[PDB]
């Protein structure tokens, strides 16, 4: 592969005590502590900027103003083909020695700096090479550094003429230099649109490499490929989780909805995924008869229709967002039918914990039986799959995962029995509002009450809001 | 009702030719032409503040430089409710003459500018009063006019610790004038959550009344209610176009998720309305392969699911905002069923352009019939009555609203037939998309081809997808 950054070790800076959390060229900062994003930026400038390094470090640049401590930030870079990529022979041209043939791979770039009491300057000590143990004296010609014929921080800070010609700029001047572009909050004037338009040119085009973008908005990760997503902890004490953001070529059809549907959760303090936009309504509803501030304290409501719930598992796992799924268990025909049915209710809750998909399981319905009496075979059977797998489903309550028993509709039905009766008036409500559940959704939610959605939220069928609500 | 503002004819002005837009107290604008809304705030700060009247107007201040036209923005204001409204006293009581007894309601605020060569700085001459015709010397008592006891501007622009505190300090101090908000940008230095909170606030709280907000990202927009919200077009000639946005009771309850949807295609240029997210997919995938850049030219997927048009039809077509509507002929029965279905599908479009709702029709289905039958039965029918009400369609066709055939799924069965036979290898392949219509849905669109999707777009059936994308 390609060179690519592979992680940065701030230690002792601004508001970063020990971090090590990793890296790869295409890189996205986001989340709570907008102070803790502009340090990371400011840390990367100090690495590998001229224009910033010339000011040294301040009382107020350490951790607590504790000048005792030192600021030691280590970025790793991983180097390999490199007979094809020109930015591996651009990093390997100007340096000479301090490689051990051991490990041509690997290359760390440090940062080492210590508050002096007689003058109050704390210097820049750039100390790169190949290996932690070992470093030879850095030639350091003057105010250039041996390091600043290699990386030149493109800095964008607010106007998409700047980002259009910045492309032809260095195309045609920062050719034999590495550009790494620290584009910080680009959505300050930029329309939603204009937003798409500069995600469009990030994400895809090659003429953004190396980039640490640091977004607020949603709408700048439409476009997620490949990328290394950076998330920062809402706490004081700043914690960044790391993870690699790409999709697979069986995703590649349904991304741009995936990208667009995750990326406004992908700023959420929790988040739970849903199915259907029935179940959005119904949980809008309920939320904002309960607790309207879910929005406020963390929540979200990631409508992910049909696809799996594995690239948003393991997307919202990795950046330590706290993960909630309450999903129906729904049995598809495939093929020749009549005695063919997968279990995509249960195959995903397996799937998300990992084992390895139920075969494909048979149900005899005969063919005269249709309608009514074919919708109580099936739930019937559902009843029975799903207390057959009573370990399962504790794993998955355990595992902050929620399936209903046959369906989300009977679930709450189950919840509030008279309320159903009365606002439908029939004596199978369920199966009215399966008849068309967008209408008779909306039907439901407006004459919905607020001890009806009191109930649905205290009932143990639907947790799935009580944590997404929290404490 | 309570005093609201009613109009302000800006004429002259940076960029205003010649525009008279309606104002009601909570105002937002948005859109194209970012300096727009930027000349728009300083025409109100010119207006109301005396902070920016102190240094008058310049050469650049005029529309084209021309400084032999006269700068003339017209505040209109509306009173009433006079005992109880405290902010009429406000105004009523600095006012003293200039009030015709015959329309005691209206209130003119003008703003009379020339330019004169031998000291080049345009005076700006205040002249309010009630009637345009005829209005009374000013007093004007040195620096301070006797507008600057009733309407003082709060200007906010960047840290959600300066929204919080202009409540108190407003509430403790500024009692006795009325405060106008003119937020412009607030969503520099604010995260999703606090946008959402600042929303919140904003657009429900009674503290932020009579404010002007400016915003570029739609999550400012999640809690509008009974606020004018004002569009600049995209020429560079600005025209701006307002409507009331007030949710009825009826909608009361699904106001949250109505916001949530209409706040994010309130900025597209183009917004196409459909119903279900197997939709959503399906365009999502015909787009990527035809015109991906349907979202940088101006393009959105409005997911409303159920609810009505109206709300959406009314909000869409006030503001200018091109209008594109794909719906599916829907028979949806209600209380005793086996002859009684509504027409939701026509009923809407009929609901759209007015007219008057369809009686609930009668189809004789026999008891025994049910599942294939039942539904070509069902299919017949929608056919007949689409092939009966030509009229309704032509107009529909007319006035930019498209109605399926049948449904959705069998014009896409007509655009494409071979390949959905290949794809799902079934006798009756749209049946089984209707049996999932997620999964079936995302399984599809993992294997539709770009010759499919080209054949899918092109075709009249989907001319939704060809109106989006236009020239």
């Amino acid at each position: 592969g390609p060179m690519k950054f592979s992680n940065i070790t701030i230690k002792n800076f601004r508001n970063f005590e020990k971090v090590n959390i990793n890296l790869d060229n295409k890189n996205v900062i986001f989340g709570m502590n907008d102070i803790g994003k502009t340090n990371f930026l400011y840390a990367l400038r100090f690495l590998l900027d001229k224009e910033i390094r010339k000011f040294g470090f301040n009382k107020s640049d350490y951790h607590k103003h504790d000048t005792s401590k030192k600021i030691e930030i280590i970025l790793t870079l991983d180097l390999s083909n490199y007979e094809k990529d020109e930015d591996t022979k651009k990093l390997i041209s100007v340096v000479k020695g301090a490689r051990t043939s051991a490990n041509a791979d690997v290359f760390y770039i440090a940062l080492e700096s210590k508050y002096d009491d007689k003058e109050l300057y704390g210097n820049i000590i750039l100390k790169w090479g190949s290996e932690l143990d070992n470093l030879i004296d850095i030639p350091g010609r003057g105010n250039i550094n041996a390091l600043d014929n290699v990386f030149k921080v493109i800095y964008i800070n607010p106007k998409m003429l700047s980002y259009s010609i910045y492309n032809y700029l260095a195309k045609k001047k920062y050719e034999d230099k590495i550009v790494i572009y620290l584009i910080e909050e680009p959505e300050i004037s930029l329309h939603r649109s204009m937003q798409i338009a500069l995600s469009k040119q990030l994400f895809e085009q090659s003429t953004y490499k190396y980039f640490f973008l640091s977004t607020h908005s949603p709408e700048l990760l439409y476009e997620m490929d490949n990328t290394r997503l950076i998330r920062v902890h809402s706490t004081e004490k700043v914690v960044c989780s790391s993870h690699m953001y790409n999709v697979e070529e069986a995703y590649g059809s349904v991304k741009k909805k995936l990208n667009k549907a995750l990326s406004s959760a992908l700023f959420a303090e929790r988040v739970l995924l849903i199915e259907g936009p029935s179940e959005k309504i119904l949980f809008e509803k309920v939320l904002d008869e309960v607790e309207p501030e879910y929005e406020l304290n963390g929540g979200f409501l990631l409508e992910v229709g049909g696809t799996y719930f594995n690239h948003y598992v393991c997307t919202l796992n990795d950046l330590g967002i706290t993960h909630i799924i309450k999903t129906d268990n729904d049995l598809k025909s495939k093929k020749g039918k009549k005695g063919v049915y997968e279990l995509l209710g249960l195959n995903r809750c397996l799937n998300l914990l990992g084992r390895e998909n139920l075969d494909e399981i048979t149900i005899d319905i005969p063919e005269d039986i249709k309608g009514k009496k074919k919708k109580e075979r099936l739930n019937e059977r559902k009843k029975e799959i799903f207390k057959q797998y009573k370990n399962e489903v504790g794993e998955f309550l355990g595992e902050r995962i929620y399936l209903s028993e046959i369906d989300l509709e009977n679930d709450l039905y189950s919840a509030i029995g008279e309320s159903m009766k009365r606002i439908f008036e029939n004596e199978d409500p369920v199966h009215y509002l399966q008849k068309s559940k967008l209408f008779n959704m909306v039907e439901l939610v407006n004459n919905l009450s607020t001890k009806d959605c009191f109930d649905v939220f205290e009932h143990e069928k639907f947790a799935c809001l009580k944590e997404l609500v929290g404490s």
